[PDB]
């Protein structure tokens, strides 16, 4: 059972979903969907900080606890103050 | 190497994306995006090829791939996306 699903609340009155992928052997993935497309990330700090893998996006999702905040470029927010629901 | 994305060309001109996972250890899921809402979707051991269904019960979403063609079905097997063919 290495799939799992979360939704958010974020800032200007939006909803983020992220779906997170544990694998067994111990990789993290975590997936979003913008613009109408899923981009996939794959975790690169550790709260847990994940990084798109398709080099021509810059999406960064940075999470703490129940909290996280989307970012792309020079850190420039995508969406804002994040809280699970 | 264990996630990748996947674009069908389907009827009507529609078209279907699909992020699958494959894990090193051989597990397999999918993902898809219907309603503005991202699915996740775990393989069913079944007949070939490659059959998946929401993990979440309340949805009744479900994939059907077979090499490169793939059908999206909802409920009683009401088409959803038909004719999927990986683009080319
Ligand atoms: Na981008
Ligand atoms: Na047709
Ligand atoms: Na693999």
């Amino acid at each position: 059972q290495e799939i799992s699903k979360s939704i958010y609340t974020c800032n200007d009155n939006q909803v983020m979903e992220v779906i997170y992928v544990n694998t067994e052997a111990g990789n993290a993935y975590a997936i979003i969907s913008q613009v109408n497309e899923m981009i996939p990330m794959r975790l690169m700090k550790m709260g847990a900080n994940y990084e798109a893998i398709d080099k021509n996006y810059t999406y960064k999702l940075y999470t703490k606890g129940k909290t996280a905040e989307l970012v792309e470029g020079d850190d420039k927010p995508v969406l804002s103050n994040c809280s699970l629901a």
